[PDB]
């Protein structure tokens, strides 16, 4: 069956792991354990196609991010995650998009911009600001909450749909 290799990137603490774990394992991780490099694999049906998702959950903390570039190299599509209550994480997206361009040696890489923690109280990134960033890159913007599961399937399956357009 078809395999889609997805990679989740973004700053430390934005919820990359919680998003991935909510998708794959259907629960919310409340604690914060920084990731080095973890992978998940699950068979799903997306738009009628039975396929395998192979998801690489990467480090956002610089301390844990050593060989991240090498892990990312085989990714077919990337979630670029920030948190809507973390302006710096949004400002950092540019760096992740550049890193993706370097590891894929392409300026045409399937990507989705994800504004996570949309359940949070202290929003500092307004939807329109993120829509504009995504528009600049030619990619969709989706908001998610790993806590409530809002948007989580939509985000990952949208990334698959973006891969399928390349
Ligand atoms: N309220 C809320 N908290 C969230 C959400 N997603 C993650 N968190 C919380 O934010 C913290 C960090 O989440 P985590 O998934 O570990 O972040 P990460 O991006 O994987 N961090 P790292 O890059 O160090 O591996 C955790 O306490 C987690 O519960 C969300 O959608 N809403
Ligand atoms: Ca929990
Ligand atoms: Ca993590
Ligand atoms: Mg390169
Ligand atoms: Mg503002
Ligand atoms: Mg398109
Ligand atoms: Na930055």
């Amino acid at each position: 069956m078809t395999e889609y290799k997805l990679v989740v990137v973004g700053a430390g603490g934005v919820g990359k792991s919680a998003l991935t774990i909510q998708l794959i394992q259907n629960h919310f991780v409340d604690e914060y354990d920084p990731t080095i490099e973890d992978s998940y694999r699950k068979q799903v049906v997306i738009d009628g196609e039975t396929c395998l998702l192979d998801i690489l959950d990467t480090a956002g903390q610089e301390e844990y991010s050593a060989m991240r570039d090498q892990y990312m190299r085989t990714g077919e599509g990337f979630l670029c995650v920030f948190a809507i209550n973390n302006t710096k994480s949004f400002e950092d997206i540019h760096q992740y998009r550049e890193q993706i361009k370097r590891v894929k040696d392409s300026d045409d890489v399937p990507m989705v911009l994800v504004g996570n923690k949309c359940d949070a109280a202290a929003r500092t990134v307004e939807s329109r600001q993120a829509q504009d960033l995504a528009r600049s890159y030619g990619i969709p913007y989706i908001e998610t909450s790993a806590k409530t599961r809002q948007g989580v399937e939509d985000a990952f399956y949208t990334l698959v749909r973006e891969i399928r357009q390349h």
